[PDB]
C-alpha cells in the first residue's frame, strides 16, 4: 500500500463505473483525487463515499468543454498542490454501423471521446512539464481501437484516434525530457452503468466466440492497471497499450 | 493487362502526387475514373492529360464538404455507369506537437483526413452494396496509423481513426452480404508535392535510422497496391492492412 | 501479363494446393519455376500439368534437409539461370493443445514449418544478392502468426516464428544494399489438401463467428498476393505483412 | 504489501539479472520461490542474498532439460506446497545475421529459447489447473517479439514464437475452466549481465533514434509488471503482452 | 378562456421560468402541451405540477441535438395527435464582450440560441404545412436583437439571426400557401432563475435609465403575448416582433 | 372572457369599420364602452346594435374639436364612471403624393389623424393617472408609420408622428409612476369603408408583392390586438410597436 | 475636393450652428449657396464670414411662409442658376412633455419643424426634376425621430413626421425617373446655441448612460454626412436614415 | 482628395467585386491596403492593377481561419505599419428556404459570413485600440439584415447576427475609451461577380416592386460611403448602420 504515495490526480467521469473504481482504488494508495462529471448530486455523493474532502473532491465538468479545462486544472491545484496524474477516462457510445450513423450522432461522440481526450492530453502535458513530479497521463481507450465491430462504427474511429495519438505525445515528452509518461489502457466488456444501456450485450459478449473465459469483468480490473501506470514502479513504460479483456482480441 | 476489366473508380484528390498516379495505372488497366480536386485549372489539366473523356474526367469537390458527395456519385453515375470503387485519399498535414497544437489546426485537419473519409465511406457502401459490381473501397491511411512522430499530432490521430473505422465498415458489408470490400494503405514517405512542403524532410526520413533502404518512395508504388485491391484478384482480403514504406516500421 | 519477365523462381512445397496455384500464375506471368515435393511422381505429373520443361520442372527435396538446399540453388540455376525469387511455403499442421502435444510432433513440426524456411532464407540471401536481379523472398505465415488458437500449439509457435524472423532478414538486406526484399504473407483458412489434417475445419472456420465472409478461400486467392510480392511494383515493400483472411482478424 | 499472499512461484535463471529482481520483488510480496540456474555456486549464493531458505531456494536445472522439469515442480511442491505461479524466464541471446548464423548457434538458442519455454508451460498448465490457485504462467518475450533487428536473426524467432504459442496456452485455459492465465512481457533494453553477449548494447540503444528516454532500463523495472500479473489484481488479463521499452516500439 | 382550443403545442426548454410559466396558461386555456428539458427529475416533477398526463408531459431534449428534433414531434404526436404549435424558447447567456469572448464560449452559446432554434423552425414547417392546424411558430429573441449590451457580444448576434431568420421563413409559408405564421417575441428584462445567474444584473436592470418603469418583468408577462400568437386571433400577424420590456427600447 | 373586467373605455370613430369591431369585442369581454363619430344617426344606430345603453352609448364629437374633448371625458365618465381606457381611432386618408398635396388637404388630414391624437393623449394622462386603474392609451398608427408609399405622403407623416409621439408619452409616465401605458397598434391594410378613398387598394395590396398572403385583413384582426393592449396582461408592455399587416412589412 | 462640382445648393437656417457648418464645407467642396434665416443682419455678416458674394449670399425667409418659398427659389436661381439640392434644416425645440404642452407651443413647433419641410420638399421636386441635375433633397431629423424622450413631446411628433413622410417623396421621385434623391439625417446631441432651449442638456446628455462617447458632437461632424449625400457618391442612396449620434441609439 | 490620410487598412475578400472597389478608392485617397482572397493568382493580379506594392498588397487567407487572422495582422504591420482598419467584406450566399436547406449548407456559410466577421471584430479591437489611431471597423451586413427573403435563410440569420454583434462592439470600445468605431454598411443589390452566379436575378431584383429606381448599384456606390466611415470625418459615428439600395427597404 501507499503505491500512489504523494500523488495528485485528475479523473474525468469519475463518479461511475471504472471511472469511480479508479479513483476508490487512487485514494486506498495515497493518492489526492479530483473526481468530474455532468450531475452534480450524484457526483457529490460520489465523492463523499470514498473519503473526506482533503483526499478526494468533485468537480462540475464537461470533457468537450475547452475552457473548463483551464478552470478544473486549476482547481485541483488549489485543493491539492500541483497535478501529477491525468485519466482521461470519459467517454459515450452508440449502436450504429458506418452505413447507419447519421453526421449528429458522428460529431457528438467524436466531441466527447476525441476532443475531450485531447483538450485534456494537451493542458497536461503543459501543465505537468518539467517539474519533478514523475507525471503520467493515462488514456483510456478500448478492445475496440484493435478490433472493429460491426455496430460501432463511431466508436472504433474514437478508440482508433486516442491510440496513435498518445504514441505522438508520449514520443514528444521523452524526446524534450519533459518527465510526463503517456500510455493507453484497453478494457474489454466491463459491467459498468452504460453497458446496461445497450440491451442484452451483456450476455452476447459472454459467449466464448467473443470472451473466451464465458464472462465478462469488473470495475476493479480496470482500476488495477492503471495503479501502476500512476506510480513509479512504471517509470520505464512510454507509449505502450495495455489490454484486459479475458481473451477477446488473442483469439 | 486489364485487370480492372469494366470497373468505374472515384479517387479523392487524384490531381496530384500519389491519387494522380492511381489514375494513371487504374485507366492503363481498363477502369474508367474520376479524380476530385479544389483548384479547377489544375484538376482539368490533369484530367486531359491521362486519357480521353471517356476513361477519365474531374469534378471539382471538398471533401470535407457533405452535400458535394452525392452530387459526386451522380455525376460520376451520368457519366460512367454505376460507381464499383472508391479511393478516400484526399488529405493534409500539420507540423505540431501535441502540446503545441491550437484548437482551429485540430479541427481543420480532422474535417478532411476524418470526416471525409467517412462521408465517403459511409454512402459508397449505401450506393454500391447488393449489384454485383464486385465492390471496393480503399481508404489511405498512413504509417503514422502504425507509429507516433512526435511533431504529427493531429495527423497521427487522422490516421488511427481511419484505420480502424474501416475494419468496422469491412465487418458490417461482409456480415450482410453486401458485395463491398473495405481496406487500409499504409504508404510511408512518398515523394510528392506536398512533401516538399515541409522542408528538408525527404533528406530526414532518408536516413537508416529512419527509412532502412535509404531513400524514400515514388508515387507508382502506391499506385500498384491499390490496382490489386480494386480487382478481382483481391476477392477474400478485406479488412487488411497494407504496408509500402522501405522497412519503416519494421525496426 | 508478363508481370514477372525474366524472373527465375523457386517454390517448396509447389505440388498441390497453395504453392501449385502460385507456381500456375507465375508461369502466366513469365517467369520460370522450380517446385519442389518429397513424393516424385506426384510432382513430376504436378510440373508436366502447368507447363513444358523450359518452363517448370520439379526437383525432389525435404525442406528440412539442409544439404539438398545447396543442390536445389544448383539445379534451378543450371536450367534457368541465376535464381531470383524464393517462396517458402512448405508447411504441415497438427491439431493439438500446447498441454497435449508430444515432445516428437513439437520437433517435427519446427524442423519443417521454422528450420526449413530458415535454410532456404539464409542460403536465399547468399545467392541472390548484389546481382540486379531484383530479389524477392515471400515466407508463407498465417494468421495464426497473429492469432493464437487453442489447439494450434505448435503451429502458432512456427509461424510466429516466421513473422518476426523475416523482419531481421528484411532489414540485414535493406541497410547492407542486397537488393533482396523480405515479406511475409498470411493466408485465412484455404481449401487445401492440408486441411485433412484439421478435421472438419471448413464448416467450424465457415461460421461467421470465424470467417465474417462466411466462407473459406481458395488457393488462388494467395497465388495473386505473391504475383505482387514477386514482381518491380512492390519494390518498396519490405518486412512487411500482408493478410488474406476474409475479414478473420479484423473481429 | 503482500500483493502475492499464498503463492508460490518457480523463476527459471532467477540467480542473475531480471530474474533475480523478480524473485526479490516477489519474496517482499509474500511469495515463496525457487529459483533455478546451471552453476550452482552463483545459484545458492543468490538465493541466501535474497533470504531465508523458508522463502526462497536453489534448484539446478537447464531450461532445455525435459526430464528435470518434473524433478523441478516435484522439488519445489516439497518445500512450498503446490506451486501455483511460473515465470519463463532464462534465454540467451547471439549477435548475428540470418545470412551468417550457423546451424550450431540457430539450434542452441532455439533449444533455450523456445524448446524451454515450452516444456515449462506444458507442464505447467498439467500441474497448476483446476486447484483454486488463481494460477498464472508468464513468458519471458521481448520488444524483439514485436519488431525485427538486423543482427538478432535467431534470437527475433525465438521470441516471435513465444508471443504467439502463449496466446494458443491461454485461449485453452480459458475455454476448459482450467484457473490458469498465461501472458508474455516484452521488455526493452534493460542493463543486466547479458549485454555482454551484445557488444556496445547499452550505448547504442541509448541513442534517440533507439530508446527516445535517452538511457536503458533497470531489472526493476520488468520486476514490477511481473507483481501484477502474478496477483489476483491480473484476474481478468489473459492471452496479452505487456510492454516496457521506454518508447522503443513507439516510433 | 379556451383561447387555444384544440392545439398542440411544444414548448422547449419549458421547465422553468418563461417557458413554465408559457406552459402554464397554454395548459389553461385548452391547449395540450410537451415541454423539454436536460435535467429529467426536474422535468417531470414540473409538468406533473401543472396538470394530468393527458394535458401535459415532459420530453429530455438538448434544443442543440439534430436527431432529437425527429423524436421530441414523434412522441407528442403519438400523445396527443399532430402538432400546431411550437415555441422555441430554450437558450443559454454568456457574460462576455466581443473583445473577451472565447472561441469555446461563442461555439456553445450559438449551438443553443441558434443552431437550436433553425432546428426546430425547419422540421417544424415540414411537420405542420398543408394540415388546416392554423400552425404557429413562435422563436424567443430579446431586446438583445434589437440593441447591443456591451457585455453580450454572443448573445447579441445569437438574437439577432433569430429576428432575421423567423422574417424569411413567414414570407415562404405565407407565399407557398404553407398555413403556418412565424412570429418572434422581444422580452425585457425577467425574474427568472438564469437572471439570478447574473449577480446583481436586477438592480442594475432596474434603474430607470434602463427599465423607465423602475421594476422588471414576470414570467406572466411573456406567457399572455404567447396565448395571442398562438390562437386563432392573431391569423393576420406573421413576419412581425413583439417587445414586452417595461420602455427598455422606447428611450 | 371578462379580459377587460370593470374597464372603462373610449373609442373615437368607433361607428364603422375597426373601431366597430374593437368596440363590439371590448363589450364581449366585459368593459363599458363610448364611441365617437360624426353623423349622429349612423352613431346611434351602431351604439344600439352592439349593446344596450348600460354598456354602450354614443358621443357625437370631431376628433379635432378641443374643447369637446373635455365635454367627452364628462359624459363618460358621468354614465359609466371614471374612465381607464382610451383608443384614438379616428383618421382618415388621401391618395396624394406630397408633389401634389394641396395645402388644404395638408392641413385638414394632420388636423385629425396628429392633432386629434394628440388632444386625446394629452388630456388621456391628465385624467386617468394616479388612480390605480390599469389605464391604458392605445394610438392607432400603421404600417405607413414605418414604410413609405408613393402616393399617402399626408398620411405618412401624420402616422409616423403618432408613432414617436406615443413614446415619449409612455416614457412620462413611466417614470413618473403615473400608472398609464402608452402603445401603437400598425394594421395593414383592413377591409374598411375607408378604403373607398383609396380606390382600387383592395386589389392592388392583395398582390403577393405587397401583402404575401394573397390577401388582406378583417377589422376583427385589429380588434383582438387592442384587447389585450387594454387588459392587465400587457401591463409590462409600454412604448411599443405591433404590427398586423400579413407579412407587409417583413419584405 | 471639388465634390460638390457644379452645385447650387439652399440652406435654410444656415446662419448659425449645424446649417452654418453645412454652408461653410458645401463652399469649400465648390457649391454656391443661399443661406436663409429671420434676422437679416446676423444673416449678411454670417454670408460675409464664409466666402464672396459669388459663393454665398443670404435671404430672408420664414421656413414657415409658404409664399415666400417661391421668392427663395427664384432669387437663388437668379443669381447661380438652376438649383440642384435643397437642406431643410431649420426647425427648434421645445422642453415639454405631452402632458403639459400648450396648443399655442404645439401649433409653433409644427409649423417649422414639420409644415416649413413639408413646403420646401414639395417645391423642390417640382423645380429640380427632369433637369440632369443629379438633384438632393436632405431632410433634417434627429434620433428624436427614433426614440422618445419624456420631455421633448412635440419635437418628438415633427422629427417623426419627416422621417417617414421623407420615404414618400423619395419613393415617388425614384418610380417616375425624377433624378431627384430624398434621404434624412438623424443628429445626436451637438453643440449648437438651440441648446440654450434645453437648460443643462449638455452635462446631461454627455453621461455615459445617454451618450455612450461621453461627450456630445460639434457640428462639423453633420456637415460632413451632408456632403456624401449632396454629391453624386450618394447617387444609389435614396430613402434612407443616416445616424450620427455617438452610440446613444445603440443602447 | 487624401481623406484617408495616413490610415492602414485590411480588406478581407478584396480581390473582386465590391471588395475589389473599396479597395481601389481606399488607395486613391491615400490609405495603404492589404486585400486578401483564396485564389493566389487572381488575389496577385488584383494587388497590381491597383497600385505599387508600397500602397497596397495581397495576402491568402480564408476569413473562416481562425489561425491566419493573427498572420493577417502581422504581415500588414510588417509592410506598412500598425492597422487602423478593417473592413470585414468576403462573405457567401445559399440560394434555399428555412425549410430546404441542410444541415451542411447552414454550417459553411455561419463559418464564414458570422464567425469569420467575429474573428476579425475580436482581434481587430486588440490590436488598434489605446494607440491614437483613429481606428474604424466597418462589417458588411446587407439589407438582408433588415428584411428577409424567403430564399436566403441561412444570409438571413447571417446578416442579422453581424448587424447586432457590431453594437455591441462599438458600445464596448465608446465607454472604455478604445479610440475605435463599428459601424455596419448594408448595400442593395449590386452587380458583382457573385450575383451573376445567382442565375436572372439582376432582372428580376430591378423590376420597380423590389428596387424602386428600376435598376441595381454598382460597386462604387459600397465604396465611397466606406470612405467617409474609415476616414475621421465620421469620428461621431458609431453603432449605426448606413443603407444604399436604391429604395428596398423604403417601401
Ligand atoms: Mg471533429
Ligand atoms: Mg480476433
Ligand atoms: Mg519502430
Ligand atoms: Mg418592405
Ligand atoms: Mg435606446
Ligand atoms: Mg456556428
Amino acid at each position: 500500500s501507499n503505491r500512489l504515495d504523494g500523488k495528485v490526480a485528475i479523473i474525468t467521469g469519475g463518479t461511475l463505473g471504472i471511472g469511480l473504481a479508479i479513483a476508490t482504488k487512487f485514494v486506498e494508495e495515497g493518492a489526492k483525487v479530483m473526481i468530474t462529471g455532468r450531475h452534480s448530486d450524484v457526483g457529490e455523493k460520489a465523492a463523499k463515499s470514498v473519503g473526506t474532502p482533503d483526499q478526494i473532491q468533485f468537480f462540475q465538468h464537461d470533457s468537450s468543454d475547452e475552457d473548463g479545462w483551464t478552470k478544473l486544472f486549476d482547481a485541483t491545484e488549489k485543493a491539492f498542490g500541483p497535478v501529477s496524474t491525468l485519466v482521461n477516462n470519459a467517454g459515450i457510445a452508440v449502436n450504429k454501423s458506418v452505413e447507419e450513423t447519421t453526421t449528429a450522432e458522428w460529431r457528438k461522440l467524436l466531441a466527447v471521446n476525441l476532443d475531450g481526450v485531447f483538450f485534456g492530453t494537451r493542458l497536461g502535458i503543459q501543465r505537468m512539464k518539467n517539474k519533478g513530479l514523475g507525471a503520467s497521463i493515462i488514456n483510456m481507450s478500448s478492445i475496440e481501437g484493435f478490433v472493429g465491430d460491426p455496430s460501432l462504427g463511431a466508436y472504433n474511429a474514437s478508440k482508433g484516434a486516442v491510440r496513435i495519438m498518445s504514441k505522438s505525445a508520449a514520443l514528444d515528452c521523452a524526446l524534450k525530457d519533459y518527465d510526463v509518461r503517456v500510455n493507453t489502457v484497453h478494457p474489454g466488456y466491463i459491467k459498468t452503468p452504460s453497458l446496461d444501456d445497450l440491451p442484452g450485450a451483456e450476455e452476447a459478449m459472454s459467449q466464448r466466440t467473443k470472451t473466451p473465459m464465458g464472462h465478462i469483468g469488473e470495475p476493479n480490473d480496470i482500476a488495477y492497471i492503471c495503479v501502476y501506470l500512476a506510480s513509479n514502479e512504471s517509470k520505464f513504460a512510454t507509449g505502450s497499450e495495455f489490454v484486459v479483456d479475458g481473451g477477446y482480441t488473442a483469439q
